[PDB]
This record gives C-alpha cells, sequence and structure tokens, in this order.
C-alpha cells in the first residue's frame, strides 16, 4: 500500500538553518549529438543557451539551457558563469566528445529496464496549443494530450529519447 | 572534438513567443523507499514536501519536493495542486507500491551502463561547510570537494544512489 498523508509527514523534517539559501540548480542529461539537442531545446521548447563550458583535456562540453531572457546574460566571462550557475531550474546537457560519430552508441532514457530517472516536465499555459505546435514541428510523442485515461497531459521526447512531460498545473485531473 | 562557440550558437534559435511562459517544473526520479527518500531530501538537503498525490488503481504515489516555504502552501485542496505544480525546480519522487519490500529490486542511477541521466545539482553558499555537515550526518560521497579532477565541487548520493552535485556558483569561474 501507499503511505498515508500522516505517515509521509512523519518522515519529513524542518529545514536545518545551514541549508538556508540552498536552491535546486540543475538536472544533467547526457546527449549524443549537441547540434540536434541544442536545436530541440531552443527552437522547439523555447529555452535559451546561457552557458557553454569546454574541457579539452577531459574531452567533454557542458551546455546549460534555461528559461531565461537572453538579454540577462552577462557580457564578461567570469560574471557569466556565476550568473548561469546560480539560475534555478537549468538543464545541463553533457557532450562526451566523439559520441555523435559512434553508430553503436546511444544513451538510455530510464523508462525501460533498468529504470530510474523518468522525465523532466515543462509547465505550459495550454497543453493542447503547445502540442498542436509540437505536431506541426514533427516532434515525437510518447503520449498525446488526450491519449489514454489521463486527459490534458502529454509526453514528448527529445533527440536522445528522453521523456518530457507537458502539463498545465491549472488543469490537472482530480485525485 | 567539441563544437566551437559559433557552431553551437548556429544551432540555437531565438525563443518562440508561444513558449514565453513555459517553465522547467520538475525532474522525476523513481524511489525504492519513500520514507528514506523523504528523510534525506528534507532533513539532509532542507527541501519541503509541497504536494503528495496517490493513485490507488495504478498503485503509485508522487512526492513533490521543492525549496519553498511551507506557509505558502495554500489551504484549499484544488488551489494547492495548481500552486505546487507551477513552482519552478521541483523534484518528483515516484513510489511504485511494494518496491520497499522486494529484495531483488533497485533503481539505476544512470552513471554506469547503460548511461543517460547524470545528476541533480544544488547550489550552496559554501561547498566545504555543507560537505563537513554531510560527513557528520553519515552521507555517502561520490566525490569529496578536494578529490578528483576538479577541486571545490562535490557529489553526494541519495538513498537510491542518485548523484547530487554540490556547487557554489560564485567560485565556479576560478576552479
Ligand atoms: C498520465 S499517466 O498516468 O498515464 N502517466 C503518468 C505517469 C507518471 N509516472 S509513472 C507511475 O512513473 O509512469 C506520472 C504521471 C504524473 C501525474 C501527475 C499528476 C498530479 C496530480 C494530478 C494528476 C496528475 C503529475 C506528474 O508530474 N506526473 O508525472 C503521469
Ligand atoms: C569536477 S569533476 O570533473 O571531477 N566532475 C564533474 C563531472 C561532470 N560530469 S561528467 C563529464 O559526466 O563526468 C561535470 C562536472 C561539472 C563541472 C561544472 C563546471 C562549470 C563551470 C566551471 C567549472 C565547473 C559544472 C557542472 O555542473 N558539472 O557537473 C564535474
Ligand atoms: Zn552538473
Ligand atoms: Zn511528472
Amino acid at each position: 500500500g501507499g503511505l498515508t498523508d500522516e505517515a509521509a509527514l512523519s518522515c519529513c523534517s524542518d529545514a536545518d538553518p545551514s541549508t538556508k539559501d540552498f536552491l535546486l540548480q540543475q538536472t544533467m542529461l547526457r546527449v549524443k549529438d549537441p547540434k540536434k539537442s541544442l536545436d530541440f531545446y531552443t527552437r522547439v521548447l523555447g529555452m535559451t543557451l546561457i552557458q557553454k563550458c569546454d574541457f579539452p583535456i577531459m574531452k567533454f562540453s557542458l551546455y546549460f539551457l534555461a528559461y531565461e531572457d537572453k538579454n540577462d546574460i552577462p557580457k564578461e566571462k567570469d560574471e557569466k558563469i556565476a550568473w548561469a550557475l546560480s539560475r534555478k531550474a537549468t538543464l545541463e546537457l553533457t557532450h562526451n566528445w566523439g559520441t555523435e560519430d559512434d553508430e553503436t552508441q546511444s544513451y538510455h532514457n530510464g523508462n525501460s529496464d533498468p529504470r530510474g530517472f523518468g522525465h523532466i516536465g515543462i509547465a505550459v499555459p495550454d497543453v493542447y496549443s503547445a502540442c498542436k505546435r509540437f505536431e506541426e514541428l514533427g516532434v515525437k510523442f510518447v503520449k498525446k494530450p488526450d491519449d489514454g485515461k489521463m486527459k490534458g497531459l502529454a509526453f514528448i521526447q527529445d533527440p536522445d529519447g528522453y521523456w518530457i512531460e507537458i502539463l498545465n498545473p491549472n488543469k490537472m485531473a482530480t485525485l
């Protein structure tokens, strides 16, 4: 069975003062091809590339994507890193160099064995108009808004096959 | 081997106005034992349980954790879900009923084959003092701040073994 509301609450503690000012900053996903992923997250989902970091010795790049106004990106290099890495709710895309040329390589989306991570989710004003546009742009759907039991909730996928929930918090079905 | 800054920006499109109110709302992780996870995220990391959702027919519960003040959680039941699911940067923890009692069962953290998801990251005022507390609390580390390729950043793990990065944005430029 599931936990009762009371049982859940008994497992929770109040925020220790040392965790003052902690924020949830990033979620990292590995991406096979950064060209494809950048196009998807910026053109399809409307996110902005706020920081790109390269590490030539270690042969990887990090791309930080966020719902931020491109005009708020600082001009100076050091000021830019501090700003981008202090934004709430960023997506960190990791490019291990060479993966895009390896035909036998792909990443795993966590939705088949072995499972773990499931999805990121984007809150939108209207699930139907958002998905209508996704269809016109040829986006791959795991679940269209009105497919199955739960109406008004969708799952799409990115170029690596990671699932992205599309939800309207104002129009969630009753529990 | 990686993209140039210019090549990267050439794959970026400006955010479509139809996307202007979109926000990155949630990252979903499956959890074996919700009691242990709730303890970790609230007591260790200082998050707040902002919404619990139970689905008795589908035999799962969702736990939404965020860095929010519990006083901002609305009184009205329908107003609550709309508030909780419109917060940026939440963690959705999924309990599939029965996993806590099954010895053969565990989730996969994405950092060994097959890889995909990597981590969530928490921005903190002071990586070293946060980690000193984590050690005191018996937290399992993947990377202590002064270990590994880069100093000043840490990785810890949650009860399921999911990796959590601990970073101070204001010192990232100088690592
Ligand atoms: C719409 S569905 O039932 O066919 N699929 C679905 C699946 C999952 N996760 S799971 C059990 O790992 O597969 C969560 C949800 C889900 C429900 C809800 C939700 C919350 C409150 C009311 C109604 C739905 C929020 C949310 O973020 N997610 O991901 C939906
Ligand atoms: C510090 S370490 O090299 O020993 N570990 C480490 C590992 C990874 N991921 S990866 C390529 O999958 O192994 C990212 C980072 C990392 C660096 C940075 C970063 C950004 C700007 C300046 C310095 C570090 C940000 C970030 O979010 N992450 O995750 C650090
Ligand atoms: Zn990271
Ligand atoms: Zn979800």
